């Protein structure tokens, strides 16, 4: 099925998912000089004090931090954005080296990862109804660069060897992803699109400027993990980002002058 190698990787996708060449797809290089700040845009919300995450799974493509989004507790509103949005997960995006990972690129610079914080439209009741609409989804974007630590980030860290393999699953409550989050919510938006199959054009992006540090050790991590499942040849989970897609006249808004 689909991943991201020579013979199922992005250039690949399109098969069996025509919509990976639609019109607005996901990620696109953020021209900083041709996007314009918007002073429409309200002031972006992010609250995540009541978040309660619920389980940790390799899935064969990334990791998914999952959350209980049965109430109203961990949700980004304002902004571009209509009402609220509840969290439900967050995954990486990373590279087989410090100098590429992310998906999303700031004037053809890539970081070294991407954190993608998954948030559904709660007028429409759940996440796989909001998959149906045009305004179902709003993810965070943060980019990841190599250098002083991430403190927040280690309970992760130190939980991937629990979850080495396709198909592993642990345990994991009490993550505060606040620890996540840069200093700065100044950010760029776009109409976009999931980044791995099924592709679906569903997202208002929200991509943060300011990207936060993690250490190498703490990158290194992550590529230990495997894209296989236990007892299979071995294949580390890296470079698993979809590269830039066209822009297709979309237009890129700031939030900051
Ligand atoms: S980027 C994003 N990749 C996925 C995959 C499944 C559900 C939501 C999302 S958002
Ligand atoms: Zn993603």
């Amino acid at each position: 099925h689909w991943g991201y190698g020579k013979h199922n990787g992005p250039e690949h996708w399109h098969k069996d998912f025509p919509i990976a060449k639609g019109e607005r797809q996901s990620p696109v290089d953020i021209d900083t000089h041709t996007a314009k700040y918007d002073p429409s845009l309200k002031p972006l919300s992010v609250s995540y004090d009541q978040a309660t995450s619920l389980r940790i799974l390799n899935n064969g493509h990334a990791f998914n931090v999952e959350f209980d989004d049965s109430q109203d507790k961990a949700v980004l509103k304002g902004g571009p954005l209509d009402g609220t949005y509840r969290l439900i997960q967050f995954h990486f995006h990373w590279g087989s080296l410090d100098g590429q990972g992310s998906e999303h690129t700031v004037d053809k610079k890539k970081y070294a990862a991407e954190l993608h914080l998954v948030h559904w439209n709660t007028k429409y009741g759940d996440f796989g109804k909001a998959v149906q609409q045009p305004d179902g989804l709003a993810v965070l974007g943060i980019f990841l660069k190599v250098g002083s630590a991430k403190p927040g980030l280690q309970k992760v860290v130190d939980v991937l060897d629990s979850i080495k393999t396709k198909g592993k699953s642990a345990d994991f409550t009490n993550f505060d992803p606040r620890g996540l989050l840069p200093e700065s919510l100044d950010y760029w938006t776009y109409p976009g699109s999931l980044t791995t199959p099924p592709l679906l054009e569903c997202v208002t992006w929200i991509v943060l400027k300011e990207p936060i540090s993690v250490s190498s050790e703490q990158v290194l991590k992550f590529r230990k993990l495997n894209f296989n499942g236990e007892g299979e040849p071995e294949e580390l989970m890296v470079d698993n980002w979809r590269p830039a897609q066209p822009l297709k006249n979309r237009q890129i808004k700031a939030s900051f002058k």
